């Protein structure tokens, strides 16, 4: 006997993407704030590792999200400001894997 | 001389505007996580002990913290995504980690 995608079901879809639209846009909230503050750390890696694990974030989606950050200007501009011309080394490893 | 006579502005530093942007980030960053989070339905001590770190790193207190989670629970769109996503019973662990310590 069939069985088809009734309305809850589109709407449990529709629920699912509007999740992963958060999910990455926290994520990568969290990767400006810590470009912002200055360049990557063990400890802010690791940190990353388990909040892109608990929000579903691939590594593809993390390293480009990394790239973004690193390659923001008004990202560099505050971390220039804040933490001074050595800002971006190891982000930018880390952006590359 | 050495130094100009007509000193181009793209040189100069913003520090007070960027210390505000940076504490933007900060604030909009931690309350995104706990959005999110709360989405996805109930509180678990993994999601409250990975914030500790998170909170740390960007420098959230407590009061905060517990402020972000009193809104994110109280969110009817929020709440709608996790009753569709995990159930009717996605709150309550939320609801203990606003109100305890005071």
């Amino acid at each position: 006997p069939v069985v088809w995608p009734t309305l809850l079901d589109l709407s449990r879809d529709e629920c699912k993407r509007i999740l992963r639209k958060l999910e990455l846009e926290a994520y990568a909230g969290v990767i400006s704030a810590l470009r912002a503050q200055g360049d990557l750390t063990k400890e802010k890696k690791d940190l990353l590792g388990e909040l892109s694990k608990v929000l579903s974030i691939s590594t593809e989606r993390h390293r480009a999200e990394v790239r973004r950050a690193v390659n923001d200007e008004r990202l560099t501009t505050i971390a220039h400001n804040m933490s001074g011309p050595n800002s971006s080394s190891e982000w930018s490893i880390e952006g590359r894997r």
